[PDB]
């Protein structure tokens, strides 16, 4: 299983240029690039070709672009924003050789029946799939374990992906999100491992579901998530391609970029290697 770094982990104490240097130095195989801040920032004094050249000349590679944000249940205008951004991301993936694009469900206070959220998510993901085919890029749906996220549990997200039924549409299994709204481990055990594109590892303080937010995450193994169950299930269903460490804890932004990157690696490797050869 390959090791990947998610820039959220050093959101406030690093930048893409530094993340690349340190992740490369510390044996990471992949990095997930943030499109809403890290990449634009990097592009202020670098070109996409510079970045493409970097990947061509170093071990580390770009696993995915992070977040086509709020793709489902949008009005005409919002849908336009989503499609326009995804089309733009396709060009970026092509230039940098990126394999995945993570998609995040709509977060809203509006109550929408599940069948409406499903129909919209399936229709939009199918449209994104159609767009991605000529680029060979795959879409990874990351359900978010938040009470205001329209798709917040594993089974709901899996049902959507299975209904889309496209080889280039899968899931991002994030341990925190799985735990955050109480997804059932049995649902994961019965899932097709091939539909899991990316595994985001993390952990969390033991607050009840509904109260949990991303700032509550802590390093893998230092929290209350039954990671043993998650890892055992992933192994059982055949997933084993990659694990990316994603944290949003303010506390860790107080560390240097390197301390965070090295700690993210050690905690992740020490937990995951008990189930997978890395
Ligand atoms: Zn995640």
């Amino acid at each position: 299983m390959k090791l990947c770094f998610n820039e959220a982990t050093t959101l406030e104490n690093s930048n893409l240029k530094l993340d690349l240097e340190l992740c490369e130095k510390h044996g990471y195989d992949y990095i997930e690039i943030r499109t809403m801040d890290k990449l634009p920032e990097y592009l202020k004094d670098h070109s996409l070709d510079d970045l493409a050249e970097y990947f061509q000349t170093h071990h580390i590679k770009p696993l995915a672009l992070n977040a086509l944000v709020f793709f489902n249940n949008r009005d005409e205008k919002g849908h336009n924003e989503i499609i326009t951004e995804f089309k733009g991301m396709m060009e970026t993936c092509k230039t940098l050789g990126v394999k995945y694009v993570v998609a995040v469900p709509l977060v809203t206070e509006q109550k929408i029946v599940k069948e409406e959220i499903k129909k919209s998510s399936v229709d939009v993901l199918t449209e994104l799939s159609d767009i991605a085919e000529p680029y060979g890029v795959k879409i990874a749906l990351e359900f978010v374990g938040h009470p205001q996220c329209t798709v917040n549990t594993f089974e709901q997200a899996y049902e959507i992906v299975n209904t889309v039924n496209r080889d280039n549409v899968g899931l991002v299994l994030d341990s925190f999100h799985f735990h955050a709204m109480g997804s059932n481990i049995e649902s994961l055990k019965q899932a097709d491992g091939k539909k899991i594109f990316i595994y985001h590892i993390d952990d969390t303080e033991d607050f009840p579901i509904g109260f949990l937010t991303d700032e509550d995450r802590v390093w893998p193994g230092q929290g209350a998530i039954d990671l043993d169950a998650h890892l055992s299930a992933l192994k059982e269903i055949g997933f084993s391609d990659v694990v990316s460490v994603e944290l949003f804890r303010p506390e860790y932004y107080k560390l240097t970029a390197e301390e965070a990157i090295q700690t993210a690696k050690k905690t992740t490797v020490d937990v995951v290697s008990k189930y997978f050869s890395m």
